[PDB]
């Protein structure tokens, strides 16, 4: 959740610096580091708001009954039935050709119309959302980088967190021992969140995708049946219903089936937008924090050094991604800890090249001794205490 | 099926002429005229082939089963399952962001495969059948324009058929009485039907449309998974499965669900072909037939003139439609008696302008006496008999 994220970046300061001002997108993770105060990891780890909402429905199905005809003899008027008064309900006006053999008498076109009741298919309906920017919360979360963490879904007394709406932006979090990292976080959604939907559709038992973050406009010009929160019956039925021609005084009414497959087609290469329950999360927007470490503390200096020898490798020092090198050791002896870190540069024995990420690296009881360091480029030698091992550099 | 098909030709002669050479297309009907002959309708009611070849099938909705997901440690090697040997089955391989906190080494991107077995849902096929010209059947009908005939779905016995293959197409037909109409049907297609489809859909029960003819090259590049005939599984079910991304070592899998309304989205304005089961039908061709009434006769010009009074209007001479008057008479007394038809226009009585399609009616038993002229323009008096009523010509 931040070696692990690919979008990490890092902010280091003189020490004399003690507010830092970051963007955190979603799912990018920040490192800062700071002379002489513990490495903090920021992020931001969730937007949503909870029961968005409702906007209107689409019907991705029709269900077509009672097909009505009414035709009338080419002088005589023209037709109606009156469910073209009603909604929820298909209708097309022709003309009929008309003769002596077809119950008439004047040899012409005689007018005809049939109308048809169209409601929609169990569960295959779609359903808008809509944001509003004074409802939606953007969560951060603070995390010391001593690596005493866990593996990348387990908590940690330490790791906090700060819930933002728009209305209400000035946390100050206790960090385990360390302090406290104030935070300052101006909300910035992306789109008009009146111009911006999540789309759902009903979870039909299958491998295929239930939900889309999409532009408002798009959505309201779908080309599908319609209404508002359960209402009578829908509008723009005839978009799912066709037409034959009319033979004699009859005249054909086709269900032109499941959009589903037409949506999912619009939505190629839309990725799908999270849902829990109650909580509606964004997929695109940031956040922009003024991060206030004018008080955090060390991880406590006050202990001994480790008895240099006791350390045997957990991890060999391996490529992080990021452009560090991270290691974690076991040191079987006495318990808290400070740990004896360094490296050096061929030619040079006696000039320390390590610049932490894990300023005062401890062991403790439960364990710890995970170590990140950037090292200048070349053959090193990387030493905790006596434990040694290589290190080459890109 | 005449006087109604709006698509109705004439076709007249020097009494000499014995040959007559026509087109009919489809469920358009000719009506031949000829001096001292009865008028006859010939007309094409029928291209088909019976059992016509089956074609590749459609999948119109996966089933998609049996997720199989193998991902490997970004040194460690490629990832394989073995399922991508088989067939009727998709596989995506993507590379996985791996770590520490993900059963790994090495921090990199460490190669994976997702792989699912792909099947078609229960009835949810799209089938063609292609035409071959050898096996094709085109259906000429005549019937005497006497019209002792009856209403639009009624046969007769006079009214006879003939079935021509290419293969043979030279029947002699007897009419009730009237002799010998001989046909000479030279039979064109339209398309290659080797380059032509009827395309069919499972009944899935709605008002849904089930079958289109259409161009063999625009069936066989469709966007969807296919098989021939019943086979083992399905090739290009890939066509309607999708992947996620990889989060961690999993990776998800859609189905992009249901081509009905796609399909269907495609055959917008194609207008449906026709199927009696075994019976496959052209929607379009047409067929060019020599019609051989070198010998027909007359309806018994043997019979006495039916007393000039005892006409009564059955149907009031009415516009036809294609430039024509029509009427219907009942004539109480006697039995079979020819009848006494004139009309005439204002100015000059002693001389008839009635241009008859009905050349020597006859009120017979069961029934009779429908009189189909063309008259010149103006104010006419039409007269069976005695019996009279006026008509204006535009």
């Amino acid at each position: 959740r931040c070696t692990h994220l690919e979008n990490r970046d890092f902010v280091t300061g003189t020490q004399g610096t003690t507010r830092v001002t970051l963007v955190l997108e979603l799912g990018g993770c920040v490192t800062i580091t700071a002379e002489g105060k513990p490495s903090m990891d920021v992020w931001l780890d969730s937007i949503y708001q909870e029961n968005p909402a409702k906007t209107r429905e689409y019907c991705l199905h029709a269900k077509l009954s009672d097909t009505k005809v009414a035709a009338r003899c080419p002088t005589m008027g023209p037709a109606t039935l009156a469910e073209e008064h009603q909604s929820g309900t298909v209708c097309k006006r022709d003309q009929s050709d008309r003769g002596w053999g077809n119950h008439c008498g004047l040899f012409g076109k005689g007018s005809i119309v049939t109308c048809v009741k169209a409601s929609c298919e169990a569960k295959k309906k779609a359903t808008g959302h809509v944001y509003d920017a004074n409802k939606i919360v953007y969560t951060v979360k603070v995390e010391p980088h001593t690596g005493d963490y866990v593996a990348a879904n387990e908590t940690h007394s330490g790791r906090k967190t700060a819930s933002f709406t728009v209305s209400s932006e000035r946390t100050i979090l206790t960090m385990g021992d360390y302090g406290d990292v104030s935070l300052l976080c101006r909300v910035a959604s992306g789109v008009d969140l009146a111009q911006t939907v999540i789309l759902e559709l009903d979870k039909t038992s299958e491998h295929l995708p239930t939900a889309w973050q999409v532009h408002r406009d798009w959505f309201n010009d779908l080309a599908l049946p319609w209404k508002h929160e359960g209402a009578q019956n829908w509008n723009n039925a005839e978009r799912l219903v066709e037409f034959g021609a009319p033979h004699a005084v009859k005249m054909d009414v086709y269900n032109l089936g499941d959009q589903t497959g037409v949506l999912l087609k619009s939505l190629a290469g839309v990725p799908v937008a999270h849902i829990d329950g109650t909580k509606y999360h964004l997929k695109s927007g940031h956040v922009t924090c003024e991060v206030g470490l004018e008080k955090l503390k060390m991880k406590g200096l006050t202990y001994t050094m480790c008895d240099k020898t006791k350390f045997t490798w957990k991890r060999i020092p391996t490529d992080s991604g990021h452009d560090t090198v991270v290691m974690e050791v076991a040191f079987s002896g006495t318990k808290p800890c400070r740990i004896p870190v360094r490296a050096v540069a061929h030619g040079s024995p006696d000039v320390n090249v390590a610049m932490l990420m894990t300023p005062n690296p401890t062991i403790e009881n439960n364990g710890g001794g995970f170590i990140e360091m950037q090292l200048p480029p070349g053959d090193n030698i990387i030493y905790v205490g006596e434990l040694s091992h290589q290190w080459f550099q890109k």
